[PDB]
């Protein structure tokens, strides 16, 4: 009868009248509007700082050593301002911000929106606007989760189930308004933050509301159907689907290796400054100045990565250039993200999977000419395979790539590529990167409390 | 210290090796291949019986009262075969089968694959091949979930984690191998089966493997890219997005009203036979013969519904014809599903949401000519709005409709329509239908135990 009283517990759940608090559902539309407006202002300010930087690199065009100095120095001072705001005011605004938000969903990290929200905005503005190899995905999730706490504090909402609802609403609205991906922002919460999020009928409807309001706030100011404008690539036949499983196996081995390089470079770059702010800022200007220098000479090795993925998905880079771009963008991704700059690793990971997927597709075309393959259809499957192998959230990584590229005929090749990425990353001993960063944040704050 | 002790449990959970045995993942490839093969033997056995029934109406087309007798009696004898196998050999194979698989993941229902799997197959060929208003999701999910228990019992695998993994693998594979929707099969388990499924890192990977192997087995025998071949419809502009909220608000009221009509007709049709097998079989041949009669005279009011959706989305019907189809298909959906026939309600719900959404999309083009609306974008948004209001799985129902229609420019209108459907079905006191059918089975089982 151990299942009999369990069955009587099941019938006691059906006759419950599930109430509908419309107060938290209205604030989720206030959150999602404010997240989507702060996401648009972040993207328009990062792009304005990037167009002002290349506008300074064309007025000094005939003078080449002066151009390389003002490519370094305009990106160094822009990065030094971002490192200074994090180190002086909000140290939890360094890095991505997803481990700070999913640590807040466990009631383990504080949400200091009076400090993080001006520092993650303006410090990430000069960091990403300076041309560093960092994405706006992580900043927008942390700006979103801090806006949802701000709305909870301004309107004085009490209760701990409303606190986790509005914090997850803005993190869902942050992903939905960074990438024009309303489907991935919902799957950000129920698939990637699955151990963190408390699934209530109200809390998942509020995640839907904030995602809707932040996608509408995005599309008012951006009228393109694809964030990454690759074309309409070919279908994948059934006799070519095993090549996407092999491509996932290669990504699923590299994924844990890349995660050990992220945490290993976090430790190695911390020995340079030792926690000192005036050496953390000057190391951040040397890293930020290099990526603005690399933004002029060999610009495929620097930047967030979205200006490389449509070039690499088409057959424009050779096999020797994709090897150079991959090694250089592995070095500058670890140099930017693991140094504690405000900026995520998600959009640099898309450029690393596109280049590694195009390299796989170019070998697959020359090895199998009987399949009529494309190099670009493996770049899409490789894009969400490094998020499956390192971030270890394949479903919100697949959906995000299909929404950014508008290529939904590759759903089954991406699930095949994302399975072998997740299967071999668990097998080879890999953890999620945002979990591994948060577990090192939690073990550090357990050590200063001794 | 209350959170410091919880911080210690979040650190030691992070240092664990994650224990990947490949034996249950290979068995998911065996399950997914067998589910995907049994789904195309079900889809091509139902379609063969519907071709022999239409072919019997062309041979003797000169005699019209014999033609209405042959159309009645070919479907009456076929449905009587389906109602008899349920009432004699496997009474839990009646209805959809998703409440029986959902109760099996809760360890409340037995999985008798030696009885259900021949009865759900050959009784499903009788009811669906007779032209009754019943879908093939529920049959294939229950055939799928019983294959996952059959593979567990043949290979004699031990464990309660392995039993719930392979049972949810085939239920996911049953939705992937029907409708060519691998993405909706995964979301069937982590979103619709959220209180039932025990999420593990390996139990979601085995759900991926069975979904992959069943979508491949479907696509070996089926080469259409979309099942519901509506065209490439228009995209919805931002000034028209509030009409999809009103379409969701209307569906979110009707959803609970349609749910109590399903449960009310289950009690009403049970008053006819009282559980007697002879009166249940004769009532089911009367209902099944009525839908084979209606398959010849006014064929839009019977059948599974996949023939009606491309005609309705194209704007081929009138307004009074669209009102007559909605009323008459509601009566035949309540007659077929609530009488205990092997066959689901999901694909009859897509035909009801398309017809009700087209009628909304025709009022919207009459009232707002300045919006430049197409009536078919509300047919697709309304298609998954009855799944969000009655089945109350909005993310599963959006992705399924998108994967069946290949219209992914309507992601955000379907999320707005599915939000207003879910929010108004919870506000007006509606439950999920499969959770309400199972709970009426579980409360009936407690009543047998006095
Ligand atoms: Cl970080
Ligand atoms: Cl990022
Ligand atoms: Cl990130
Ligand atoms: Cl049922
Ligand atoms: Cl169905
Ligand atoms: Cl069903």
């Amino acid at each position: 009868q151990a299942a009999r009283l369990r069955r009587r517990q099941l019938i006691r759940q059906c006759l419950e009248r599930d109430k509908t608090p419309l107060a938290i559902l209205f604030m989720a539309a206030v959150v999602g509007t404010l997240v989507g407006l702060a996401a648009v202002a972040f993207d328009k300010g990062v792009a304005w700082l990037q167009n002002q930087r290349m506008g300074a690199l064309v007025h000094t065009a005939d003078n080449y050593p002066l151009l390389l100095t003002v490519a370094f120095l305009a990106s160094a001072v822009l990065a030094m301002f971002g490192y200074f705001l994090v180190r002086k005011y909000a140290p939890e605004a360094g890095g991505s911000g997803i481990p700070e938000i999913e640590g807040a969903l466990e009631d383990q990290r504080p949400v200091r929106w009076w400090r993080v929200l001006p520092v993650k905005f303006f410090g990430g503005l000069g960091t990403l606007g300076g041309g560093m190899v960092l994405g706006r995905e992580g900043p927008t999730v942390q700006i979103g989760g801090n806006i949802g706490r701000m709305v909870l504090d301004i309107f004085r909402l009490k209760g701990d189930e409303a606190r986790h609802t509005l914090l997850a609403t803005g993190a869902a609205a942050g992903l939905a308004a960074a990438f024009n991906a309303p489907l991935a922002g919902i799957l950000f919460i129920i698939e990637e933050m699955r151990p963190q999020f408390r699934y209530t009928l109200i809390s998942i409807k509020a995640v839907f509301i904030g995602v809707i309001m932040s996608t509408i706030m995005y599309r008012i100011f951006n009228h393109e159907v694809a964030l990454i404008d690759v074309g309409k690539l070919s279908d994948a036949p059934l006799n070519t689907l095993w090549l996407y499983l092999i491509l996932g196996i290669i990504f699923g081995i590299f994924g844990p290796i890349f995660n050990k390089w992220v945490l290993g470079m976090q430790d190695l770059l911390h020995r340079v400054h030792g926690g000192n702010i005036t050496k953390w800022v000057l190391m951040g200007g040397a890293i930020g100045g290099l990526c603005g220098l690399l933004g002029f000479v060999a610009p495929a090795t620097s930047g967030g990565g979205f200006n490389l993925i449509p070039i690499a998905t088409a057959g424009n880079f050779s096999m020797g250039m994709l090897v150079f771009i991959f090694v250089a963008r592995v070095i500058t991704t670890l140099l930017c993200f693991s140094s504690g700059a405000p900026g995520g690793i998600f959009a640099p990971m898309l450029a690393l999977g596109t280049v590694l997927g195009t390299a796989f597709g170019m070998v697959a075309v020359e090895l199998f000419p009987q399949y009529h393959l494309e190099a670009g259809t493996f770049a899409i499957a490789g894009m969400g395979a490094l998020l499956a192998a390192s971030i270890r959230a394949p479903l919100t990584g697949i959906i995000l790539v299909l929404e950014m590229t508008d290529n939904y005929q590759l759903i089954l090749p991406m699930i095949i590529t994302g399975l072998g990425a997740t299967l071999l990353a668990q097998f080879t001993g890999g953890k999620p990167l945002y979990s591994a960063i948060l577990c090192r944040t939690l073990a550090k704050q357990e050590a200063e409390q001794l």
